[PDB]
């Protein structure tokens, strides 16, 4: 496990990116729901 500071910064960035992407995905899903025409 030779993960030094540059490596640690990457881990943190990826965690944040991952969470924010899930939020976007959540929001886009809902955009899709309302973009449906009735019937
Ligand atoms: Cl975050
Ligand atoms: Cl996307």
């Amino acid at each position: 496990a030779p993960c030094k500071l540059g490596c640690k910064i990457k881990k943190v960035k990826q965690k944040i990116k991952q969470k924010l992407k899930a939020k976007v995905n959540a929001v886009k899903t809902v955009i899709g729901k309302i973009s449906e025409h009735l019937g």
